[PDB]
């Protein structure tokens, strides 16, 4: 067996870390992890609002769900937030961004309301996971990627499938 690396994709919801994410694990044989999913299929929450009409992820259960899973290496996860993770867990950080028109287009696509595209949309150009990536993580291991068209998936995929092959090389000696 191989020592495979961890990979996080974040940034504001709707930049593309799903889309990313899925296709990254189907050319590569890493694992994908839509910690959102991951919540919801577990069920790791822990307060509920009126807010959002949606409970509330429960960090530390996330961070003792994925922890083993973690330490044997080789998942890409995915997750709008960053903060919270175990700074050990990744190798490698990648914060996509996208043109904020681009973006408020997506999300009112995908049928958010008024509120939850100000909300996300002052996210994106206020550059919060960006920040949050950075004071996370060193700054040396964290990486911002454009994500605004097929284009820029295509090149991000080629981009860390290549990066994974060299990791693994480097750290299979
Ligand atoms: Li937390
Ligand atoms: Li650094
Ligand atoms: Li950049």
């Amino acid at each position: 067996l191989m020592l495979l690396p961890n990979i996080l994709l974040t940034g504001t919801p709707g930049v593309g870390k799903t889309t990313l994410g899925k296709e990254l694990a189907s050319k590569s044989g890493l694992k994908y992890i839509n910690v959102g999913d991951l919540a919801r299929e577990e069920q790791l929450y822990d307060g509920y609002d009126e807010e959002y009409d949606c409970p509330i992820l429960d960090e530390d259960r996330v961070v003792d769900e994925l922890d083993n899973q973690m330490r044997e290496g080789g998942v890409i996860v995915d997750y709008h937030g960053c903060d919270f993770f175990p700074e050990r867990w990744f190798h490698i950080v990648f914060v996509l961004r996208t043109d904020t028109n681009v973006l408020y287009e997506r999300l009112e696509t995908r049928g958010y309301n008024e509120k939850k595209l100000t909300d996300n949309i002052q996210c994106e150009i206020f550059q919060v996971l960006y920040e949050e990536a950075t004071a996370s993580y060193k700054e040396e291991i964290v990486h911002q990627l454009p994500s605004n068209k097929p284009e820029e998936l295509e090149n991000n995929v080629d981009q860390i499938l290549k990066w994974i092959e060299q990791w693994i090389k480097d750290h299979n000696s």
